[PDB]
């Protein structure tokens, strides 16, 4: 477990946290006004 | 740049990238999607 | 068993296993102290 | 995050940790301590 293995984990899941604001912010639109 | 500093902001970003794991699967549900 | 608590166990397992690996890096240090 | 895949990933996990706990117990006694 060096420090660029954890440095590419923080890379990923911020990737992916990313994909995921945007997964809700395209479902509140199919939702309603907010 | 201490290893435990990587490794507090990968926990950080797991428990952000669940709560919004959570917030799609429940948006979802609202929509439609499945 | 609830998405919740699963997610707390995997949060959970993630810290246990990063102290191991910071226990696993501190003993390969005392082995060739000098 | 679907409930088969969060099961999933604490058994994968759990594996890790064992490996670690086994590989930290193997140090230990390599350096004498407790």
């Amino acid at each position: 477990m060096s420090v660029k293995e954890l440095e590419d984990k923080v890379e990923e899941l911020l990737s992916k946290n990313y994909h995921l604001e945007n997964e809700v912010a395209r479902l509140k639109k199919l939702v309603g006004e907010r």
